[PDB]
This record gives structure tokens, sequence and C-alpha cells, in this order.
């Protein structure tokens, strides 16, 4: 079932509303995805004027659906199984001696359309530290996100660090751990243990003047014999 919504390229709405040391902001994004390369091509516009985050912090939080699943390990694909009537992806994700966020979202299809939709908070940041003090490279690293299953939620519990780039040739670590659950009854995926593969590459829009973000993302599912 869900496997086949993806063969193709799907278009995708991002929605996130923020408040994070109590500046609220809006982001939404626009793009589309095509799983069969493990392809995200999407741009962020902060609707609420100035981000008062730094763009990189917010990457893992704008959608693993779009993640390439090679053929031997389409049994292990827990996203798209889910799919159309979508999943609960919840984090916290503590960034190394300065605040954390919790988000909580939901993935699912709108017609053709493939919607993330996000609730972020975060708190206990230092004003003057990397986040808020907006000390971090526009840029992104590559990273294994490590997935199992959790049984008891018909879902699966997922883990990896995000290390930032400071301004100051240092590393802002960003210690993620995630949980999806399905929204539907429908049955999903439980996988064995396996890792996703990233890359990303941040860009801007050179005729945009409102505070946005672009960004292209390559995801490839690994870690199980080919
Ligand atoms: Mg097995």
């Amino acid at each position: 079932k869900g496997e086949e919504l993806f063969t193709g390229v799907v278009p995708i709405l991002v929605e996130l509303d923020g408040d994070v040391n109590g500046h609220k902001f809006s982001v939404s994004g626009e793009g589309e995805g095509d799983a069969t390369y493990g392809k995200l091509t999407l741009k962020f516009i902060c609707t609420t004027g100035k981000l008062p985050v730094p763009w990189p912090t917010l990457v893992t939080t704008l959608v693993q659906c779009f993640s390439r699943y090679p053929d031997h390990m389409k049994q292990h694909d827990f996203f798209k199984s889910a799919m159309p009537e979508g999943y609960v992806q919840e984090r916290t994700i503590f960034f190394k001696d300065d605040g954390n966020y919790k988000t909580r979202a939901e993935v699912k299809f709108e017609g053709d359309t493939l919607v993330n939709r996000i609730e972020l908070k975060g708190i206990d940041f230092k004003e003057d530290g990397n986040i808020l003090g907006h000390k971090l490279e526009y840029n992104y690293n590559s990273h294994n996100v490590y997935i199992m299953a959790d049984k008891q939620k018909n879902g699966i519990k997922v883990n990896f660090k995000i290390r930032h780039n400071i301004e100051d040739g240092s590393v802002q670590l960003a210690d993620h751990y995630q949980q999806n659950t399905p929204i539907g009854d429908g049955p999903v995926l439980l996988p064995d243990n396996h890792y996703l593969s990233t890359q990303s590459a941040l860009s801007k829009d050179p005729n945009e003047k409102r505070d946005h973000m672009v960004l292209l993302e390559f995801v490839t599912a690994a870690g199980i014999t080919l």
C-alpha cells in the first residue's frame, strides 16, 4: 500500500509553529520528494519575520518516508507503510551545554501532497549561546540515523547525533531521541535494526528577501545485507 504512493515525485508541504524561550515563530515550506532516489528539494520561509534560531537547527524537524529503502530492505520501511493515514513523529533534541527542543509532528497525505505539520517548543536556551546567539555556520553535515522497532507502540524508536559547525571552528552537538507511531490502526512494517545515511546541502535563493533556507537532501537506508 504505502510504497506505491512514493514511486514518483510527490509534492511536499511543511508547516511549523515554534516557541523557543518565548520567541514565537512560524515556518512554511514547499518542495518535492522522489523516494526512488532518496531525494528531497525544499524551500522554507520564516513567515513571522526573522527566524530567532539558526536554520540548521530546524533541518531535522522540518519526512523520512522520502528515504531510499533498497529493494532488499523494503520490508523495513515503517515510514511509507504508515501512509497515507500517516504517523506521529516526536523528538527531544538536546543541544549540548544549552537548551532543548521538543517537537510533535504529524506526517500524512492530504490528497496527493505529503504534509508535515509540526509544533516545536524550545526551553532552557542560553541567550548568549550558539543557538539564540546565532553562532552556527549555514551548512550541514552527513549523519547516521539509527532505527529500531518499538513493538509496544507498533512504531519505531530512533536516535542519532547531529553535529552543527560553530563559527569559531568548534561543534555544537544536538542529541536526537525520536519515536514514531502510526495514525491509522492499519498495519505497519516493524523494522529490524538499521540506519539511514544522510546528506544535506543548504543554500539561499539570491532573489528571496525573506528569511529562508533552500535544502537539498539525499537519504539511503542501510546496515542490512544485499
Ligand atoms: Mg530479520
